[PDB]
């Protein structure tokens, strides 16, 4: 039953995932020294300024000038030709230190792996249609991406000024992907190339390497680069904040994504490190047997880690009711809050990488790796 | 089968609401002088500052520092121990004033009707899931603290600082409605109200009658800010951020969501406006009998007024069986961009009311008005 | 009896004559459209932001981000080579309007050449030792970087980026320089220029053609640019602030200058308009005939128009008695403060240009031009 | 013959004061974890923000943000219509660290005596005009309005807020001191202050019992704030500054002053240590009898330890005919630039209560002790 769903991805570059990186990167060395400091990091971007805002609490001492400036240059926005260079664009900072002892915090917290956390409802999901568990579209968003991140750096192409935006479309018929309706991928490039050399060189080198033949009809659009030239790309006339590129970091439109910003917290604010754990059970279902499809919705007010609720649904799939999905789930893997900080050793440093291509999806995540998975199949029946 | 949900809210307290408001607040103040100005700004604000940066073309002048400025007061913050004053609160302009013709992306169309925007996704979801064709969860959040507002202008209960937070927390059943299991409100409380005294005027005054009283449970767990001390509130501690509640802006938790920007951007930018009318073709896509719970995607490519996707669902309940339909819209609402802006009547200063509380949810705003319904009904056969 | 005295005149560029260069270009086209404007205008800079700020009150609606980025454009900050191009450079800006009226002011003001003013001590000198009338170091000093700004901007040496430090000393034995001691210019430049050739390319276009030869001796140091290389100049590396380069603007070194901000005050600031009068007077004296050098002071607290002081002196040099040189003075032009507005028309645009390269020197301002001059020799006798 | 002088003053209060306060107060709190570490910050402050923007070489970490929220606390601003509140103060910190090797502009000598600065030029100045061998019209507006400070922390007249301008102006003869002519004060009072109330208890209290009651005329004009409604105070409405009142920082109005950076410099930049110094070469080269009111111009040049050019005039007044004092100052005060710093024991935090109320006036600081006077008068001849 015909449908064609589309996603985007834009790469670390386009401005809202500048301010994911710096704001992450405040936080992995301010955790590096101090992993039970609570921090976020509000970083906007635009033009000549990183403000890079928000409160933290740590022992830890993190210079922020040069965390800023850097993560900038790993970007690689380097000369002004550009629109912003990592340096002679003012790093300010207004981030709100409070000191770091325990007692009166924004909750209270005291046997360990009970009684806890904050205000959010978060989604998880993961599904078959891909080699890991992630819908179709956002893959082949990301992905693209991700080649894009590949193929300027190491010298491949030397013109492509990494603001990157990408977006895919998937014809859908029934359980699977019949075919993928146009592939847009716009990118920012250097005055040295004639748009028809970029329209050539795009297809060999970024797209067609990573997109499956098998689905690319006669029919699929390339639009690569559509709005005449991109020069000036980042912040140089557009402004930039942190996450609220909130879709493209988390099933680009498929994830009931219950308000959440997702970068730059450490794991005691919930929406972020208590959604990893809506990943980790629904992967951690779905490739073990008991369902074609697996959603997760957990939620919690703030206090009582006693979550207040758990909406398990698969949308016609399931191995055992739906009832016994839940069921099982519960005596597996608790989702209180300080609880899921410990089932996958979560404060050590694992994030500048979070920002950037796909907050799950790469082999490597404590909520992505897969583990007690094959121990669900059992308490189905051997499935 | 049954489910329990959760969608939160923010008042126009919350930090990230009042900045949000602010955005729209400029941009609101920027039509005035005329609607076809593009224009986007991002406010971030926080203890003793906002910056009010963006991207203007106008040959509208308005000065910001009025426009934060008496819109914080519009939030009712003055005595600074309520967090911050808006006299003193610092006010930075960078926006970055373009005139008439030459701007980094423009290219256009013919006549008006066939222009092209910049690229994404967007979707828009009915249901008489309860009186308006919202999911009334996000709407029984919301109205609840819409309440908190109606207070402290009229008087009654006086110690409200402007923030509120709050969860619904329904159980569902398969059909229509079952029975709420929890509902909790943090307002931030003065200085002067005992903590088990401020719980009670909140019950007997706030929450009940607004959120509807046949569903109530000897259960219904009842969070009266488990907190308590919430009052150095408002806009310090955690930051502001323009656009960013998105969800509690669009859809409970109950939408399929776009990454995405929906305060702060003049109605050219399809971020906002095809997810407004996206709620035209739902509301409608409902209202008149054909199903009871849509929810159409959209998306758009960057150089092009024909979209790149167009999806409605049925969650079940479709009385026309699909791709009749699925031409109907395609017949009687022109999803080309600038088509959109003629269509929902939108070049006006309106939108500041957006920015509180919910975009679709009240009856007024073009977008949930019954225009195009029984239009429908005798066109898909002619019923 | 012997003495060297010494002098820095910086040209714009250092970043304080940047500043300096904001401030009044807000103040000019906030002028233009309103003249009866109040403003004042401390413009921070440093690497990546100018931060114009201050307040201002005019009918006039002046464009900030464009001012502010257009001066930076003139004096020629271009590329990021340098270290802060006109264009990737926040200009964030923080200017706190009240509104047009005449009231309730930070005095009352009502008959118009009477009654007014605010709190300063500003003195005024003009000698003869120079061909107009300013001390000698300072005059060689300004002009010095002003043939800089001359032989980059026109195409004579390619090479020096525009923030200039000159510096030089003048071996006082009596009344009339005998000689001169070191000039010491040191001046920002390309990668291309190796040292020896600029070391040669400053002493033949830069310093020869203006220092007097006659004077210059074979005893006096060329200091040209000793601090290996200048290449990042301007605010790239350092920080940069309105006018605390308030020595080099008004006798360098030499000026007895009581406490007193210049660039980016409208006229009704007495701490400048009313000091200019003080030049306006020494130097009509001096040229005049009445004494071989002329200083006055003048002096108000706020409100009392009548002028709380005025401390004529010379040091040893009058042509009547000391009195009867205040006498004339008194009885000649009247420095009350919307008085000194009026004697040599003010409230016209004359400002970019008082900020750079001498805010008294160049024949050609109000306060400049001797007139009633001649008119002095009459009542001392015919001389 | 006879004249008048003014000199103005400010307190902990006024705007550019508060700020330069911060930015000693941040050059200090860096030197207690060292005192090598070249830096340099500067303050602008207003409304709802401080920036600390600088550049600082150190191992130190200080955390600006409390600095400056605790100095901003040490100036007595809590509730906000007292202009600004320092707990809801914005911080910005843009201060650059660099660590101890790769800076743009270093390069040194090889003993450590032999180094050199950044270029300029510098004057001190004394006279047993009064007690300390300031010329104290400064010193009597400074002590005047030293009270305001003592009245507020000791309680007895209450409802002063922190701000105090203040003019003294003395008539003089041509020798030592004749009488009053005007004294005022604006201090910014209380709300609850009646206006003729308010100037008395300030009369025959703060005014007095500090400005020497023997020149007591029967005309001395009194002006108790003639505006009167100094209320919205503070920061508010003129902006802070950094290292702008740099004359009643530094002379009277009396000083010869070079353009330049007394406050927010370690004692490299020899802007400050220079004129630092130059009053250890005046009060002592008084202090010995030798003259009766020197001032000592130093001047030094960039890439040079041996000074450019230094002369002591003597207004009249000396006890050696010039050129042999002139040899003894060359002889006994090594004026090399990191000669001072050994000479002056200048390497401590010391300096926060230098931003305070003239930088040399009061006797503590080394650079008003006579510790090399009677040193000289045996060695210009041996008397």
């Amino acid at each position: 039953a015909k449908h064609l769903f589309t996603s985007e991805s834009v790469s670390e570059g386009h401005p809202d995932k500048i301010a994911d990186q710096i704001s992450d990167a405040v936080l992995d060395a301010i955790l590096e020294q101090d992993p039970k400091a609570r921090v976020a990091c509000e970083t906007y971007v635009k033009t000549g300024m990183v403000l890079v805002g928000g409160e933290i609490t740590t022992s830890a001492w993190v210079d922020i000038e040069e965390i800023t400036r850097n993560t900038v240059r790993e970007i690689g926005y380097v000369h002004s030709d550009m629109g912003f260079d990592a340096n002679s664009c003012a790093v300010l900072s207004a981030i709100g230190k409070q000191s770091p002892d325990i007692n009166q915090g924004v909750d209270r917290a005291d046997p360990l792996e009970q009684g806890a956390g904050d205000q959010g409802l978060m989604f998880g999901y993961a599904t078959n249609e891909t080699d890991v568990l992630m819908p179709a579209p956002i893959t082949y968003a990301h992905r693209l991406v991700q080649r894009q991140a590949e193929v300027r750096k190491n010298g491949t192409l030397p013109w492509l000024r990494p603001d990157a935006k990408s977006q895919v479309t998937f014809q859908y018929d029934d359980g699977k992907i019949v075919g993928i309706d146009a592939v847009v991928l716009s990118t920012q490039h250097s005055e040295e190339i004639d748009q028809k050399s970029l329209q050539e060189a795009v297809m060999e080198e970024i797209i067609k390497p990573i997109l499956p033949a098998e689905w690319l009809t006669s029919a699929t659009k390339f639009f690569i680069n559509p709005t005449g030239r991109f020069v000036i790309g980042g912040p140089m006339g557009d402004c930039g904040l942190t996450g609220r590129k909130i879709i493209v970091d988390t099933y680009g439109g498929m994830a009931r994504h219950g308000g959440g910003a997702f970068s730059g917290k450490d794991p005691s604010k919930v929406d972020r490190s208590a959604a990893y754990a809506a990943r980790y059970v629904a992967k951690n279902i779905v490739a073990a047997g008991l369902a074609d499809r697996c959603e997760i919705q957990v939620s919690y007010a703030i206090g009582v880690a006693e979550p207040t609720s758990i909406m398990v649904e698969t949308f016609g799939t399931e191995k055992v009711p739906s009832e016994q999905l839940t069921l099982l789930v519960r005596e597996f893997f608790d989702l209180r809050p300080y609880g899921l900080i410990q089932m996958l050793d979560l404060l050590h440093p694992i994030y500048k990488e979070t920002a950037a291509y796909g907050h799950f999806g790469r082999e490597h995540f404590p909520w992505e790796k897969t583990d007690k998975a094959q121990l669900l199949r059992d308490a189905a029946g051997l499935k």
